[PDB]
């Protein structure tokens, strides 16, 4: 994945997004 987008995504919590594979 793109490093700037990954830097935002990792920082804002990918564990909550990944569990329903959807959150935001």
């Amino acid at each position: 994945f793109l490093p700037i987008l990954a830097s935002l995504a990792a920082k804002f919590g990918p564990k909550l997004f990944s569990l329903v594979t959807k959150k935001s």
